[PDB]
């Protein structure tokens, strides 16, 4: 299938450089299901995050790889469907760092469409997963459609800050050297990591202050 049957036509343009491999990743899902091995999020929701309009990014956050749990993992990164209760713990931690730098309340439910709605492009490095095996599709193919996908937004040399958080921090930096773009890390929110450097981290109001320096502007981070 072309991407643009896929994925919005920006992002199919700044893609395209990785068309065999996104269909060799589909190949790659539909041999797991065969073999009785399933994946999450859905596939159509796999590419969702690509659904919103490349030209209009100004924050890309990322994360590690997909909720693990089914019934979390929606191809937002670290978003979920607006009935799930309890919020996964790196969803809750994150709105708890979210109150602490911001001061708002507590958002209303875990659905994070509205910062993709607004220029944040909650990114995984790694698109699937197998249920309850967490990182379980590393070093399987997404790494190098994930590479293009942040190489095309620093190319675009327009403002964009990139929170980086976890582990891949380190390998993505350099993928972001470029005119106008800024990469601020921390460790990741989930359970064992987040009391470990990202509470405290402030991302929301850094990447605000970093977007107005290049005269970009602010993203507004209000949940309902
Ligand atoms: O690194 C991640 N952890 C949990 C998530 F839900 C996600 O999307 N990414
Ligand atoms: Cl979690």
């Amino acid at each position: 299938r072309p991407l643009s049957e896929l994925v919005e036509r920006g992002w199919a343009a700044a893609l395209e450089p990785v068309a065999d491999q996104v269909a060799h990743m589909g190949q790659f899902l539909r041999a797991e299901i065969a073999a009785g091995r399933r994946y999450l999020p859905a596939g159509s929701n796999v590419l969702r995050a690509f659904t919103f309009p490349f030209d209009n990014v100004r924050v890309l956050i990322v994360g590690q790889d997909p909720y693990p749990t089914p019934g979390h993992a929606v191809g937002l990164s670290f978003s979920v469907a607006p009935d799930v209760r309890p919020w996964p713990r790196s969803l809750a931690n994150i709105f708890d760092e979210y109150t602490a730098d911001l001061g708002y309340p507590l958002p209303s439910n875990g659905d994070l469409t509205p910062w993709a709605q607004r220029g944040v492009l909650l990114l995984n490095r790694v698109l699937t997963v197998r249920p309850s095996n967490p990182a379980s599709h590393r070093g399987k193919g997404w790494e190098a459609v994930t590479e293009c996908a942040i190489r095309a937004l620093a190319a675009r040399a327009a403002p964009l800050v990139a929170i980086l958080w976890g582990r891949d921090a380190s390998t993505l930096k350099p993928m972001l050297a470029a005119g106008n773009c800024v990469a601020i890390e921390s460790p990741h929110p989930s359970p064992l990591s987040a009391s470990r450097g990202f509470f405290g981290s402030r991302p929301f109001s850094r990447a605000n202050e970093l977007l107005v320096g290049m005269g970009a502007e602010p993203i507004d981070w209000r949940l309902p």
